[PDB]
């Protein structure tokens, strides 16, 4: 999952692509104290025998992406927005 | 743009992954009568200027991508959506 770290003056900010996956299997948390954990599923749509694959380049599978925030991040104040197959991580500062 | 190209039965389905795409960013042409084309460019996110880049992975340009159809398609009937940053064409057979 690859992801962009961007700071402004009120926080850090996270950007995820996670095309084709919905907000039920993305989890964002905060371990440790002070690891933002970004993780989740990009579930394979196996289907059935009658199809016929000409190309497959798309990932499936497990993803997760850790971050370090600051020992003093409003790590009670996280949001995390999920649109267009990609996530955004604000951690207020 | 990463594809998947599958043939069920009833018609062939291309998948492509455009995390943080909109529709005016993308095309979706046929030419020729048999050769699906995919196109496009991810604008700049026209985002806080002046904010600090820590980390930027999440980097897509300019492409175009060409397939050729087993049977020449009936464009009136091909459909194309974008959701959760997977554009999806399908062409019934």
């Amino acid at each position: 999952a690859r992801m962009d770290w961007k700071e402004t003056p009120e926080a850090h900010v996270f950007k995820a692509d996670l095309p084709g996956v919905k907000k039920e299997e993305v989890k964002v948390e905060v371990e440790d104290g002070n690891v933002l954990v970004v993780s989740g599923e990009r579930t394979k749509e196996k289907e059935d025998k009658n199809d016929k694959w000409h190309r497959v380049e798309r990932s499936s599978g497990k993803f997760v992406r850790r971050f370090r925030l600051l020992e003093d991040a409003k790590v009670e104040e996280v949001k995390a927005g999920l649109e267009n197959g990609v996530l955004t991580v604000t951690v207020p500062k």
